C-alpha cells in the first residue's frame, strides 16, 4: 500500500475569523442546486482541482530547474467518522489564497459564470470546474469542511481552514502540513454513501484513467 493521508496535523496558532463575501453563499447555493442530481460529481471536481494544483507545481519546478517529486492524488474513506478525504501533493495554497480564493468570483464579478451556467452549452459540472469553483461542490455534500494546506512558495506556513459553509471560515497555523492540500469532508446525513470505499471506487473508476498523476484510494492505486 502507498498512503499519505493521516491525522498528523496539529493546531499551533490561534484562530482568525473571516466572513464570506456577500455573494459567496449565493454561489455556493447555486452550485449545490445545479449538481444535486449527480452529487457524486464533487469527487471529480476535487480531483480536477488537485490535478490543476499538480500542474501548477510542475511549472514552478520547471522554471526552478528541479526534479518532479511525488506528485499524487489520494482519496481516503472513513466509515466510522463519516468522512471522505482528498489530498494532493501539488502547489498548495498561501495564506492569502486561503483568505481570498473562496470569494474570487464574488469579487471579480459573477456575470460570466452565471451566464455560462444558464446557457448550458456544456455540463454544469464542467462549467463549475472551469470557472474555478469546483471547491464549492465540497460544501454541497458536507456538514463541515476541514482543509490543511501549505504552499510550495518559500516561507509558506501550514494552515488549518475550517467552515460549515454558512457564512464564516476560520484559519489557524498548523504543524505537520505536507506541501499541497488536504480536504476532509464531514458528510451530510444524506451523503454518507461517500464514506464507503466500495461506493467511491465505483464512482471514481469511471474516469480514473483520465488522470495524469498517480491516483490512490485508501493506499491502492486506481490508475
Ligand atoms: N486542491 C487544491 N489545491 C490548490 Cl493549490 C487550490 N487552490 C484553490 O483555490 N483551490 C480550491 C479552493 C480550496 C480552498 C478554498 C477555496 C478554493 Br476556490 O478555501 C479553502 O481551501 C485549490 N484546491
Amino acid at each position: 500500500l502507498h498512503s499519505i493521508i493521516s491525522s498528523t496535523e496539529s493546531v499551533q496558532g490561534s484562530t482568525s475569523k473571516h466572513e464570506f463575501q456577500a455573494e459567496t453563499k449565493k454561489l455556493l447555493d447555486i452550485v449545490a442546486r445545479s449538481l444535486y442530481s449527480e452529487k457524486e460529481v464533487f469527487i471529480r471536481e476535487l480531483i480536477s482541482n488537485a490535478s490543476d494544483a499538480l500542474e501548477k507545481l510542475r511549472h514552478k519546478l520547471v522554471s526552478d530547474g528541479q526534479a518532479l517529486p511525488e506528485m499524487e492524488i489520494h482519496l481516503q474513506t472513513n466509515a466510522e467518522k463519516g468522512t471522505i478525504t482528498i489530498q494532493d501533493t501539488g502547489i498548495g495554497m498561501t495564506q492569502e489564497e486561503l483568505v481570498s480564493n473562496l470569494g474570487t468570483i464574488a469579487r471579480s464579478g459573477s456575470k460570466a459564470f452565471l451566464d455560462a451556467l444558464q446557457n448550458q452549452a456544456e455540463a454544469s459540472s464542467k462549467i463549475i470546474g472551469q470557472f474555478g469553483v469546483g471547491f464549492y461542490s465540497a460544501f454541497m455534500v458536507a456538514d463541515r469542511v476541514e482543509v490543511y494546506s501549505r504552499s510550495a512558495a518559500p516561507g509558506s506556513l501550514g494552515y488549518q481552514w475550517l467552515s460549515d459553509g454558512s457564512g464564516v471560515f476560520e484559519i489557524a497555523e498548523a504543524s505537520g502540513v505536507r506541501t499541497g492540500t488536504k480536504i476532509i469532508i464531514h458528510l451530510k446525513s444524506d451523503c454518507k454513501e461517500f464514506s464507503s470505499e466500495a461506493r467511491v471506487r465505483d464512482v471514481v473508476t469511471k474516469y480514473s484513467n483520465f488522470v495524469s498523476f498517480p491516483l490512490y484510494l485508501n493506499g491502492r492505486r486506481m490508475n
